[PDB]
This record gives structure tokens, sequence and C-alpha cells, in this order.
């Protein structure tokens, strides 16, 4: 941390924050949601990380070079180690990414390293090689060489992801799936964990092996499971908590931004809300279907007027303003939303769709005071405009999850995040093989203009592919996009560190600091 001259540092250096829900797991290669990123950035630091604006620099390693943005070197720091003092060594990189591309562990992340183009890593996934034969080596203890199968000018942004962390090799076959315990648990960040208790809370205290903890200054930070943005606020109001999740309730907000208006924090961030449409289940199969609700979603209503806390219409997938991204908004976009509401049940019709037989469905989302809120809007605004009956449904996070994944749902209100400031980050979610696509959107058109994104000779050409890439998604209306994200959160007065300029979120609490009263 870089407490900025001057200010006073309080005697207690503690730190209350809620996170959203019950992680799925502290293991980096059993995770995918914002939940988990939070507190496996704390505890676990891969080759590099983000610091309070977002700018890459230095984690495990201390420094590192490319050769034509194929061959990646980096050099691993030489104070590097784990929570119980063992070397954090370049072949514990060469055993977690083995471990990440294992389809035995069954990653919700293998396809990371696909996005990063290491050798042999497809035939890894599909279990045709071993994972051995992996592109990544310990040229000695402390080198790591990184060969892609093609150049990749952003690895150094991607590599900052939880998932691309180490875990320790000797602790994980030792107690298996009790590695992550706190008893048995063993990380090289910032932090180490102190306490779990299930659906109340985590607590993690100051790791004094960490390489940096001279900068750390808060001692003890605790992360709790509240679903419930109004029960979060409201605990946050009345004291127990110091920052709240990254999600705040429509019935409070208003009332929030007039009783305490320099604690809410609303910032610029790379995420987007969509319905996610299950395209290999049936009447979704049906691209008319799809593009009909896409189309009969009012943004400019459930955006502006139901949630209105400065979020932006989206008209795609890829948020216009993450950095590389040149996209414009599809011709329906500029459309009244009357005439797009004709569209689409011209479309429902045509589908075989009337008042006499209606599109049902249902809609499932994440128990969340918000999402709930959003969700029976989205209900009622389908209802009325193209007269499809929509059932909600809500279930906890992890389950949430899971039933993406297998496909279990018709619709469901979802939200992908960028894990690097590049238009890939978005894109390679869609990609057919992808372990991270929830939609199950399959095409050979949209992977091959991804692939073709790094045989390009020029930067520009690459911005125009991303442009095509969206273009496809629209055409085949793989999804709904509702709205690009702005990180809305309270953050007590007393709470120093949190610049809200990383377009990520990506915060570590060893970069915060209590303010004395």
């Amino acid at each position: 941390a870089n407490v900025p001259t001057g200010v006073q540092l309080a005697e207690k250096q503690v730190l209350v924050r809620n996170n959203g829900s019950e992680p799925q797991s502290l293991d980096p290669h059993k995770i995918e949601g914002v939940p988990e990123s939070n507190i496996s950035r704390d505890l676990l630091e891969g080759l590099v990380i983000n610091d309070p604006n977002g700018n890459i620099v230095p984690g495990a390693a201390e420094s590192w070079d490319n050769k034509d943005f194929k061959v990646w070197t980096f050099n691993i720091r030489k104070d590097a180690k784990w929570s119980n003092g063992d070397p954090v060594t370049a072949q514990d990189f060469v055993y977690s990414w083995q471990r990440l591309a294992d389809p035995k562990t069954v990653s919700p992340y293998a396809s990371y390293l696909q996005y990063a183009h290491l050798t042999n890593i497809d035939d890894i996934i599909t279990g045709k090689a071993a994972p051995d034969t992996l592109g990544v080596k310990a040229l000695d203890d402390h080198t790591l060489e990184v060969t892609l199968s093609e150049p990749v000018p952003y690895l150094d942004k991607l590599l900052a992801h939880p998932l691309m962390s180490p875990v320790n090799k000797t602790v994980v076959e030792k107690f298996g799936e009790k590695w992550t315990q706190p008893q048995n648990f063993v990380g090289n960040g910032a932090y180490k964990l102190k306490d779990w208790i299930v659906n109340e809370r985590i607590v993690l205290e100051r790791s004094p092996t960490y390489w940096d903890n001279a900068k750390t200054v808060i001692n003890q930070v605790t992360y709790l499971p509240i679903s419930s943005e109004v029960t979060d606020v409201n605990r946050y109001r009345s004291g127990e908590i110091d920052m709240t999740y990254n999600n705040m309730p429509i019935e409070l907000f208003q009332k929030l931004k007039k009783e305490i208006p320099d604690q809410v924090h609303v910032d610029p961030y790379l995420c987007t809300y969509y319905y996610e449409i299950n395209n290999q289940k049936a009447p979704f199969t049906d691209a008319r279907v799809r593009e009909a609700l896409k189309l009969g979603m009012d943004r400019d209503i459930i955006v502006n007027k139901v949630k209105n806390q400065g979020d932006l219409p989206a008209y795609g997938f890829t948020p216009p303003y993450t950095s590389g991204a040149e996209l414009t908004p599809p011709e329906w976009f500029s459309w009244t939303q009357e005439k797009r509401n004709e569209v689409a049940k011209k479309l429902l019709a045509e589908a075989g769709y009337t008042k006499d037989n209606p599109l049902k469905f249902s809609l499932l989302y994440n128990t969340s005071d918000l999402h709930k809120k959003l969700a029976i809007a989205a209900a009622s605004i389908w209802k009325k405009n193209l007269g499809v009956d929509v059932k909600l449904e809500n279930q906890e996070w992890k389950t949430f999850l899971d039933t993406r994944h297998q496909g279990t749902y018709d619709v469901a209100r979802a939200a992908w995040c960028a894990d690097y400031n590049e238009p890939s980050s978005f894109l390679n979610m869609m990609l057919s093989n992808s372990s991270n696509n929830t939609t199950h959107y399959k095409s050979s058109v949209f992977d091959k203009l991804i692939e073709d994104t790094l045989k390009v000779k020029s930067e520009k050409e690459r911005a125009d592919l991303y442009q095509q890439a969206e273009i496809q998604l629209d055409k085949d209306s793989a999804i709904v996009p509702v709205f690009y994200y702005v990180s809305a959160r309270l953050v007590k007065p007393y709470v120093g560190g949190y610049t809200g300029k990383d377009p990520l979120d990506n915060m570590h609490v060893k970069d915060l600091y209590i303010i004395k009263q």
C-alpha cells in the first residue's frame, strides 16, 4: 500500500467487505466468479498483478520479456515465498498451469490457456495429449518460459487473472479437496486464510512471508457472503460493514445518494449485463425467437428508468469503452422501441407463435434483491411488448452457475466481466469450445473471426475483426444485451486506497488502509 504522506493511519487496521455471496471455492482452478476472484487475489499472486488503477505491475515475477510476443520469459522473484516459507518457483507455475489445463481438474477456466494460446492446449483439454506437453517450462527454478502458438501482445494483461495464480503442489496432492481449508491453505499472496464459516464469513490475515509485506497495511480483512444488497447496505449503514459489494439495491440507491453522497462511488466498469439465452435448448435454437427477445427488451426503460444508476444501454457484448474496441451499434439500435416491437412480434409469428399459443419460458437469476427487481421488470417488458409469458426462478450463486453450465435453463440473467482490458477477454467467452461459454452458442463462423485476430499484422485489422465478431453475434442474436456496467458501491470515509480508476475493479486489500478518525 501507498499511504499518501500526511494522512494518519488508524490504530486498528481491520476491514469488513461484503462479497455478494458464498464463493464456489478458494482453489484458483475451481473458480469463475467475481466473488471468487476477490478473495483469490489476496490469497494468491500470479506472475503479474493489477495496481489500484489497473496498470499491470510485477507480481511473482520481478521482470519479463518476449520475443515476437510468441515466446515469453519471466524472471521469478528471488524472495517470492509461500505462506509456509517454501519458495515460489518456476516449476510451481508449470505445475499449476498444467493442472488448470488437465480435464481431470474440470476447471471452468481451462480455456483461459486457449485464450493465451499456449502450445498443445487444445489436445490437452480434449484429453488427446498429456498436460506435460503444455507450452510452459522452467528453464531453471526461477526462469519461466511460455511458448505460444501465435503472437499474443496482451499476454501480460491476461496473466493477472486469479485462475493463472500458482498452487502449492505438495499441499494440493497432500490434502486433496481439503487443501483450501483454514488449517491446510498455503498461498503466496499478501494475506492468508485465517477462518472460513460457510454462509457466514471468511477471514483473511496479513501474510508475513509476502514479499511486499512491508507495504501491506490492513492486518485483517473479512469477506461476507451477503446476497441481499438491501441487507448489505443496511449492513453498512449500521456500521458492521466497511465496503459493500458493488451491487446497489434499487430500493435504496437514491436515498443513499442523498444521505451519504461522498460514500457512494459509481465508476466505469468493464462488464456487461445481459440475458443469456440457452442456444441449444428448444425454441431458443430458433434464431427468430432469440432475435425477438433481443429486440423486444426495452433498454431505455429497464436501464434508465428501473435501475437508473449510471449504466449504459447495451447494443452488443463487448463494452465499447474497452481498450482497443472500436464498435458502433447495429441498425436496430437506432429504431424506436415501437418499431423493434413490431419486428419482434412478426418474427415470433412466423415462428409459429400467437395469442392462442404464446411463447412461455423461465427466467433464472441468482438470489438477489437487484436481479430480482430487474427480472420482474424484464418479464414485464417482454409480456407487454411481445405477449410472451415468463416464469421467474431463483437459485443460490453456486447452483446458479452450475445450472447454466449444465444448460438446464431457458433464459438466465447474466453478466460477464473482463479478465483483462482487451476485447478478446469478452469475445473469447463466446468461442464454441470455451469452458466459460454458458450461452452454449456454437458458431464456427464466430470462431474463425476470433482466431484470425491473432493472424493480423495490424491492431487496426484486429479492431476490425472484433467488430465483425460482434456483428456475427448480433446476426445470430446469441444473447440479449441489456447494459454496460458502472461499479456502484459504498465505501466508508475512513477506508483509503480505493481509486475507482481500475476499469476491471480488481482491488487488492494490500493496497488499502484505514484513515484515523
